[PDB]
DNA sequence: CTGGTAGGCGCCTACCAG
DNA sequence: CTGGTAGGCGCCTACCAG
């Protein structure tokens, strides 16, 4: 019932889009349909870029790697991975000739072969530029390779999952450091934009081989469900990855050359979104939602991630007038990089309620009203999310107010 | 050529010499990009985003996926997505006979899904969803970008990045608004160009005779279309949503019309290789050096450290880089290699990474604090306080940014 | 095509409770 | 004062006869 509040809150909203079956927490979690409206593409996005500032940017030795969607297929009789095929091929020995049966076996094995395959994971791409990268930072370990993109996991359908993921070379003299480093850093980094940092958690796990790992989860409504994972998978793909001589794959630890183990940090970047709307759904606090048995809803999305920093509209006055005053503010706010809900634009006039209870619901930080007032001296009314306030300040400061507003939440 | 060599020393290209050939860059087969080549289109790519639908109005992000659903559509290469399963059922459960594997062929091209080839399939499934967000008010954009998968001349399988603007119009105004989408384009390209001639536009038509445009850059091979532009109409429209049109239906003012679809698709991969070509040239006075605009430079500023104590010298870069990286600009932390080249190798190096500023710390910054800067394109030695560098860096950003 | 009928959108003014 | 709203008006557009 209250699942059937956010999900119907978030559709609305265009934080997600869908059918009503496409929007079930099974349809979610599978990535066979594209989860997300324009405001919930815009918190993928804020999310994904404060994992590349806190994974990459302020990293030590950590460099971007670009690769493929496809890799070149196996014959291995598990390999489950999607094959790509063109249908000219097929058209070809279907239409072209009258094929025998033969020649429909030898085309359908040769396909099994040789046809490439979608990518399962951003791994191989890391380990496929790690001699490149290896001459850049002139053989010193440790150094990082890290990459978000979109892999692709069999669920008769494939499912689409953003994948951030860090790639870590590194001595095994220091490899089980490095990987306590990592996981905490990844756990301090899904807590910080949290309302609930306690529906966060990490537990410890082996592999196949007894290598061991942690995986990070977020406790849904549901249950939990793993978000991340970190593998300390010694040097073996490695060296699988690069037959033959161990000196071109050894990198420097002080003064001596070793080949490096390799640690694997890997996050789901839709399903931490998803984590983030449940986590900020609230009953609204302000008074006038809470003096009112409607049961107001607000998203209380963290100041770094909401999708929509801003709304501007216009009060009393004279309406052309009013939005050429909100279109230079717009302007101005924009080019310093503050998102803005240019609501001042729409025709159909709503209260004042109605504006600020949908704003809530976008998880919009501020609500500016311009006024008649403004065109006198300035002023222009502004109201935080899930307030009742009406702060009066001037127009030519909300600009200054807002940089260091975000700025304070984001090294907070 | 000597470019893809320095691209590649330099790590704006990945590769091996076969793979660096102008075939093998154009096709897209291998994943062309090294770090520095990764960086800089990622600034090309959020240069397009700023000037697409951060400043655009009405123009909305849109998310779909690289899986579209299957066709038997005669003229569709696009690749399709088989289960290696069912492969291996037909071939291994039982003995199949020559009918059974033709029905299977035949029902692999019908029903299996397919990789996009464009991005317009995925803006045109959300336009009802998006049109409730605008409440109906024509016109307004979706924009994505995301890789595209198209054939290659066994056949291979090309990745090109793709930015995609659907721009959906009153068809009354189609061609006025194509006509301000080639001009904004154009002159985005022209922005950032060393040789702002060598992009240019040239009309073209399609099967059915419908406008449109075409980008090129001069490579030295001869020109190579960067991005087309399509006056669609609304065909695409009405096939992806068939049946009621009251449903489709957007606000031209007070009138309800059926919108035109304006299609708006750069590559963002050939622009990367277009700005390499056009940033490279002759160092001037006393080499090579990439002159890439300011806001596509990877390595903004380049830290190093001079005679004296290795130590406390090396303190301060820290102190400063962080400062730097917390005001958006990107640093390349020369001072923690040891091979301690001179600055002639230093400087020689840095400008064929096209590092903006080269910064120098030294014993005299310790007991004053004044750095030693140097520009890329005019080479010499400005000095100023350590505590304006960033203000200045940023200052000189914004005025490169208009 | 010209131009008459009628719906209703967008903006304004004024009045009222708090 | 502030915000909500009832009532008025100028004009665009959709239809249709002619």
């Amino acid at each position: 019932v209250a699942r059937e509040a956010l999900v119907d809150l978030c559709r609305r909203r265009h934080f997600l889009s869908g059918t009503p079956q496409q929007l079930s927490t099974a349809a979610l979690l599978s990535g066979c349909h594209a989860r997300f409206g324009p405001l919930g593409v815009e918190l993928r996005k804020n999310l994904a870029s404060q994992w590349w500032s806190s994974m990459v940017v302020f990293r030590e030795q950590v460099f971007a790697v670009d690769s493929l969607h496809q890799e070149p297929g196996s014959s291995q009789p598990r390999d489950s991975a999607f094959r790509l095929v063109s249908p000219e091929s097929i058209r070809e020995i279907l239409q072209d000739r009258e094929p025998s049966k033969e020649q429909l076996v030898a085309f359908l094995e040769n396909l099994l072969k040789t046809s490439g395959k979608l990518r399962a994971t951003l791994l191989h791409g890391a380990l496929e530029h790690y001699v490149n990268c290896l001459d850049l930072v002139n053989r010193k370990l440790p150094f990082g390779l890290a990459q978000i993109g979109v892999c692709f996991h069999p669920v008769t359908r494939v499912g689409e999952k953003t994948e951030a993921s860090l790639v870590w070379f590194t001595p095994t003299r220091t490899s089980s450091q490095w990987l306590d480093f990592w996981l905490r850093h990844r756990l301090l980094w899904w807590r910080k934009f949290a309302m609930s940092p306690s529906n966060f958690s990490s537990a410890d796990c082996q592999d196949e081989l007894g290598r061991k790992g942690s995986k990070l989860y977020y406790s849904f409504p549901w249950g939990k469900e793993p978000i991340e994972t970190l593998w300390n998978l010694g040097d073996q793909e490695l060296l699988h990855t690069y037959p033959g001589n161990v000196s071109t794959i050894q990198g420097r630890d002080g003064r001596k050359n070793v080949v490096p183990c390799v640690l694997s940090v890997s996050g789901d970047v839709d399903l931490g979104t998803l984590a983030y709307l449940y986590d900020s759904f609230q009953l609204a606090e302000n008074s006038f939602a809470r003096k009112k048995s409607l049961q107001r809803k607000v998203l209380k999305l963290h100041p770094c991630l909401a999708p929509i920093k801003v709304a501007l509209d216009v009060g009393k006055g004279p309406t052309v007038e009013l939005r050429q005053v909100c279109q230079g503010l717009l302007n101005e706010l924009l080019e310093n990089g503050i998102s803005v809900w240019p609501g001042y634009s729409e025709t159909v006039h709503s209260s004042l309620e109605q504006l600020h209870s949908k704003y809530d619901e976008m998880s919009v930080l501020f609500s500016v009203l311009v006024t008649e007032t403004t065109l006198e001296n300035g002023l222009i009314q502004l109201r935080s999310r899930d307030t009742t306030m009406k702060e009066m300040m001037h127009i030519s400061k909300l600009r200054d107010f807002l940089v260091k507003y975000l700025a304070s939440a984001s090294n907070v």
